[PDB]
């Protein structure tokens, strides 16, 4: 199956012009639990922010240029970024805007971070219709010393 | 010789207990370049905040209340925290807001990170006339695609 994972601040607000202004090793930590040990998918733009591979996962780059690191695998197509995925439960899709707006109606579940961030975005996560997903798991944190602003795990299925 | 190193948002808000609101790997490798192979005097927040005695650094904790951790060395006055300096060329006193307040008047030497970003904060670095300090170092740089925010480091000598 197919699942979206990503962070997004108030509006649904995914990426702006520079590094998003916040600090929360805690999601981070949410975010490597989720994913380790599975495929990501990600965009070119995405890559060059994360800047290097993401350690015991199998880093896939969909873009439509050419590759750059021989340390990933780079696809031309959804189809082709599937298939490299080869004969596994969970294929994570981690972004950007126009990689979720094509991974989105094969998804089944969702991972989201919701943070309490008011920011002018670049790219939003694609609208979703509350009725069609059902929320399995949330748990809310407030900002503390290490993590700059409040944020809520939540996962949700495909009703 | 004493040396204040603070990371200033506008108005000279800096931070009291949660995290701040920004992503600066680059200001992060400026902190550690000046700050490795000193020691290192902080307050009982910027500890938490840290999370781990910096490594390549004699950690010194000023707090009234006792210290949890053998890893590092807890003083309960500033002549304390001096004296568990030893003999060296430069101290590195690395805030928060009273420990600042504390060691301004001992200061010889001022390294300042001004971040371009508004946080409405309690806690000010402590008035200083740059009458009575030279600016003598003063290097801009603009957010990025790793960098939240424009920053400026600049350094300033005791006159
Ligand atoms: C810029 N970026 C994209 C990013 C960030 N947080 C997200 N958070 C969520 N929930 N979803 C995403 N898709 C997401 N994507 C990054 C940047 C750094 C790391 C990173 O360093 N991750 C380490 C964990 C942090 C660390 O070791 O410092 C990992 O092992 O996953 C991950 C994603
Ligand atoms: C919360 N905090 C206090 C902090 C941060 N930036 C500052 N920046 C300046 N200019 N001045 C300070 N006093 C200052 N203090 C921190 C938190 C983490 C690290 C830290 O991890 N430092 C590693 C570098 C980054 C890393 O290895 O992840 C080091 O070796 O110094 C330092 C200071
Ligand atoms: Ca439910
Ligand atoms: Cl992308
Ligand atoms: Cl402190």
């Amino acid at each position: 199956m197919i699942s979206l994972i990503a962070a997004l601040a108030v509006d649904r607000v995914i990426g702006m012009e520079n590094a998003m202004p916040w600090n929360l090793p805690a999601c981070l930590a949410w975010f490597k639990r989720n994913t380790l040990d599975k495929p990501v998918i990600m965009g070119r733009h995405t890559w060059e922010s994360i800047g290097r591979p993401l350690p015991g996962r199998k880093n896939i780059i969909l873009s439509s240029q050419p590759g750059t690191d021989d340390r990933v695998t780079w696809v031309k197509s959804v189809d082709e970024a599937i298939a490299a995925c080869g004969d596994v439960p969970e294929i994570m899709v981690i972004g950007g805007g126009r990689v979720y707006e094509q991974f989105l109606p094969k998804a089944q579940k969702l991972y989201l971070t919701h943070i309490d961030a008011e920011v002018e975005g670049d790219t939003h996560f694609p609208d979703y219709e509350p009725d069609d997903w059902e929320s399995v798991f949330s748990e809310f944190h407030d900002a503390d010393a290490q993590n700059s602003h409040s944020y809520c795990f939540e996962i949700l299925e495909r009703r």
